[PDB]
């Protein structure tokens, strides 16, 4: 189907992301969780367009910190891991179901799953380094903390909440926890080059692909911009 090769425009962060898009060598999706975009249809939509245009394809679900984002939005920790739990089976089971249909590896993970993985972890250490000691680093992580805590507000009705500096640092923990993939998510998977890709701009990556902070994306990795168009 030439319907499905062209489900989704792109839209990529950098130059460099366009040539390793246009190689299509590896893609991570990412599946954000408590968000209505990622109903069973989409899922299928981006699992069924990756594996026409991808050798490999990967999905990212949202590890242990996506309590931290119900925990700051008032569900006590209780509620709050079990509503994880349930979130995580579905978005596997979704995305399961198409990567069967499509032939392809069951490659799914969180981004909890590499605890054990060098990579992963210097990344993530560099990361919690310089949001502690570099306040523009700092400031542009709890703008990210606020953009996934206003987005789940509204999605879980809840805009007349003010957002908290508490409320912004517990989130925070969500974005550090899922930074490495933005910025190092091919080499700590194990693919030559990868694209990250997601449905709406990542401005914290301008930014770095602007060269206005010592944390770099890897040199083999890119971030997409995924568009539908009529």
């Amino acid at each position: 189907q030439q319907v499905i090769k062209d489900l989704f425009y792109v839209v990529p962060l950098s130059r460099n992301c366009e040539k390793i898009y246009k190689n299509k060598t590896h893609i991570l999706l990412g599946i954000s969780p408590f968000n209505s975009k990622f109903s069973q249809n989409y899922i299928h939509q981006l699992i069924d367009w990756s594996s026409k245009n991808f050798k490999n394809v990967t999905v990212l679900l949202a590890g242990d910190e996506a309590k931290n984002l119900l925990e700051a939005l008032g569900t006590p920790t209780t509620k709050a891991e079990r509503k994880v739990r349930k979130e995580i089976r579905r978005h596997f089971r979704f995305s399961e179901e198409a990567l069967r249909k499509n032939g392809r590896e069951i490659d799914i993970y969180t981004f909890s799953d590499f605890k054990n993985n060098k990579i992963y972890n210097e990344v993530y250490q560099n990361v919690i380094y310089y949001f502690e000691k570099d306040e523009k680093f700092r400031k542009s992580c709890l703008a990210m903390s606020h953009d996934a805590l206003s987005s789940r507000a509204k999605s879980l009705n809840m805009e007349d909440i003010e957002i908290t500096d508490n409320m912004l640092f517990h989130a925070v923990k969500y974005v550090l926890a899922e930074l490495p993939f933005f910025l190092s998510g091919a080499s700590i998977l194990g693919y030559k080059e990868s694209v990250l890709a997601y449905h709406r701009p990542w401005k914290l990556g301008e930014k770095i692909k602007n060269s206005e902070f010592y944390i770099k994306m890897s040199d083999n990795q890119g971030y997409i911009i995924l568009k539908q168009i009529n």
